[PDB]
């Protein structure tokens, strides 16, 4: 971030249990704020589309309860956006994505999260979250409710793994580190 300079991309590309580690040593408040996340991270207010970034980004990472950043959550993140597996991340991919808690989805509240997901890009890209979920509905019908389950999420990645690919390849450290400082 915007401090003491040091290689943002190598930390990133290091980044362990530092941070996760940090943020209990520097204050167990029990959740962060967006407030919290710009602290880490310079550019209090580089653009409107960063802060849709945050707002989306806390919304997708909220994968737990509240919109702010709670113990264990930032962890997650740090645990998922490892090496790992790809397949493991698929998974944890599901868990998120939809209403708080989990459960099945519909058409509406997983629009507007695609709405601010793809509010941090899209547009000449055309690689927008809303896009993709159109496609995605269309052929994917599972009933008049028009509701998908944890079988639809599966379903569509079984049927090819472009949007499995694309879940995957949009997490990142450095393309997010680098997208910050602009
Ligand atoms: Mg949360």
């Amino acid at each position: 971030g915007d401090s003491s300079s040091m290689s943002a991309t190598e930390l990133s590309a290091c980044k362990c249990h530092q941070w996760y580690r940090k943020f209990m040593t520097e204050c167990p408040s029990g959740q962060l704020t967006f407030y919290e996340f710009k602290k880490f991270f310079g550019l209090k207010n580089l653009s409107e589309k960063s802060n849709a970034y945050v707002n989306t980004m806390f919304k997708t990472f909220d994968i737990d309860d509240d919109g702010c950043i709670d113990f264990m959550e930032y962890v997650a993140a740090l645990s998922l956006v490892l090496k790992g597996g790809v397949q493991q991340k698929l998974r944890w991919y599901f868990k998120l994505f939809d209403m708080d808690g989990s459960g099945c989805i519909d058409k509406d509240e997983l629009l507007l999260i695609f709405k601010a997901v793809q509010a941090i890009n899209g547009a000449e890209p055309e690689i927008s979250a809303e896009d993709l979920a159109d496609i995605v509905f269309n052929k994917i019908d599972v009933n008049g409710d028009g509701e998908l389950s944890l079988e639809e999420f599966m379903e569509g990645i079984s049927a090819d793994e472009k949007i499995s690919e694309m879940l995957t390849q949009s997490l990142d450290l450095t393309r997010i580190v680098s997208n910050i400082y602009n």
